[PDB]
């Protein structure tokens, strides 16, 4: 299905972007 | 206690550098 195709992987990309605001933030506190 | 400091952190650094390689490598 393509918009669920499309849904997964925005998802993926989504969670990848707050793991490395996480990341960031350790960082610096 | 320095060294117990330094390898803690290293830990922590270790755990970060391993889930950004699960990044890159997913992203293929
Ligand atoms: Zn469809
Ligand atoms: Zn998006
Ligand atoms: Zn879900
Ligand atoms: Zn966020």
């Amino acid at each position: 299905d393509t918009e669920k195709l499309i849904r997964e992987k925005d998802e993926e990309l989504r969670r990848m972007q707050e793991m490395l605001e996480k990341m960031q933030a350790q960082m610096q506190q």
